[PDB]
């Protein structure tokens, strides 16, 4: 029993899946991407259940089962099996063996990373590193596999009888990022704007007083000054004041007897000094730390294959695996224990990444390149909606999490990705404290949503704005 989605291209695929959606009868009446989905699933009856419910157990179960329920037949079978696919699991794995080096800051420091917040850079780095990913693999091969880089939607249009119930998952969620994140003269902004031009000699003479003066609280000016210029006109500043300090040392060397040397070394010295430290202030913002903790699905479940050691060869297992979860659900514990007992080599080292037990912060702050047992979920929408040992098993519906976000959002279906996302946060609400949780699968599922993402193969690291300042109409 191998891979039989065995497609290397994107010609390859579309074959693969012209066949597969005559096949299978697949439809698109209420998803983005064509599916088994026959109708807007309905929650209602987990409500009740629910509020009738008393102790955990009973409780978790009926929410796991809205969660199947919602998921089973809406998985976007195209890009699935793309992200499945013989070529693409070659490529996805091979590519850690060659960039190894590159992903050094994280991957090395995995054994932390199940401990401790991340260091900024790490975040980045993993971002860029996921980007580099689907360049180097060829991964976009349509627009539900691109890195977005439009901005948030502006407006959100839902059906009337939801707006109050999706207001108020907004106002949790402003809640949570304002506890989360809980002066610079515009003339000297001015003067670092000019003297990244070029124009070096401007050093000799700023407008605030010595080349190293401080403000408040003991930063030196340039550094604020140049990290509050770089908020408007962009990363390439940087770039621009140390070439023009370069600039600046090839002056002071080719007029040298004009100059003395320990005070023009030390300038050169200081302001590199001060553009480096212009970046720990730009780099390490609240905002650039929550937008490079995005995970990118199917980039962390590729580097989790990896770490857990799966080859071309034992991923139809992981695919089984990851079905027959969505299949049935079932507990986090008995999920837990089958990695533990299978005889499968993948199955132990995959546990050991698991982080639930071990991470002594507040979840929201995790690297994205951390597994969770509730990040399982998005290793089985890449990998479990559909067993690539007997594909057409995808009939009897594996749901995983963010198949969600192949359910429509407009308005001639009346946006039924918002009705089901909704839907999971009033039962959530009825059995548990929401407050109390890191993690509102069902917010992370909206503001996704309200970014613009229309498929969970979708990357929204370059997505400008604030998701949720959307208008809900």
């Amino acid at each position: 029993m191998e891979n039989k989605i065995e497609v290397n291209s994107k010609d390859e695929m579309n074959k693969w899946f012209e066949e597969f959606k005559k096949g299978n009868g697949l439809v698109d009446t209420y998803t983005n991407s064509y599916s088994f989905c026959e109708s807007v699933p309905n929650l209602d009856r987990f409500v009740f259940q629910m509020a009738g419910a008393t102790d955990d157990a009973q409780k978790d179960s009926i929410y796991a089962s809205a969660l199947v329920e919602a998921t089973k037949f809406c998985a976007p079978i195209y890009e699935c099996a793309w992200a499945s696919s013989t070529g693409i699991v070659k490529k996805g794995l091979e590519w850690f063996e060659k960039n190894t080096g590159t992903i050094k800051s994280w991957d090395e420091s995995y054994i932390e990373l199940k401990v401790e917040v991340p260091k900024i850079e790490q975040l980045f780095n993993y971002q860029q590193a996921a980007l580099k990913w689907r360049k180097d693999i060829g991964f976009r091969v349509n627009a539900n596999t691109a890195a977005l880089s439009n901005k948030v939607l502006a407006e959100y249009k839902v059906p009337g009888e939801i707006v109050m119930s999706v207001k108020e998952m907004l106002s949790d969620m402003i809640r949570r990022r304002n506890l989360i994140l809980n002066p610079v003269s515009h003339e000297h902004v001015e003067w670092c704007r000019e003297f990244v031009k070029g124009k070096y000699i401007m050093a000799f003479n700023p407008p605030w007083g010595d080349i190293n003066k401080s403000g408040r609280s003991g930063i030196a000016l340039v550094a604020t000054g140049l990290a509050k210029l770089a908020e408007t006109e962009g990363k390439g500043v940087f770039d621009e004041a140390k070439k023009t300090v370069e600039a600046l040392n090839g002056y002071l060397d080719k007029h040298k007897d004009e100059v003395d040397k320990a005070s023009a070394d030390n300038m050169v010295t200081n302001l590199l000094k001060h553009v480096a430290k212009a970046q720990e202030l730009y780099k390490n913002s609240s905002a650039l730390r929550a937008q490079g903790a995005q995970i990118d699905t199917v980039f962390s479940s590729y580097y989790w294959l990896y770490k857990a050691g799966v080859t071309p060869e034992t991923f139809p297992t992981v695919s089984q695996f990851l079905f027959e979860l969505g299949k049935h659900p079932r507990g986090t514990k008995k999920m837990k224990k089958a990695l533990l007992s299978t005889p499968m080599k993948w199955g132990k080292k995959l546990y050991e990444l698991f982080a639930d037990d071990s991470f002594q912060q507040n979840r929201i702050y995790m690297h994205p390149a951390v597994l969770t047992a509730g990040r399982i979920s998005e290793m089985g929408v890449c990998f479990g909606t559909i067993p690539v040992a007997n594909p057409d098993d995808a009939a009897l519906g594996s749901g995983h999490t963010k198949s969600i976000l192949n359910l429509r959002t407009n308005t001639e279906t009346n946006n039924p990705c918002a009705r089901t996302i909704v839907k999971l946060f009033e039962i959530q609400k009825t059995g548990f404290n929401i407050q109390d949780m890191d993690i509102v699968a069902s917010e992370h599922l909206l503001h996704q949503s309200l970014v613009g993402k229309q498929s969970p193969f979708q990357n929204a690291y370059n997505v400008k704005g604030n998701a949720t300042s959307a208008n809900i109409i």
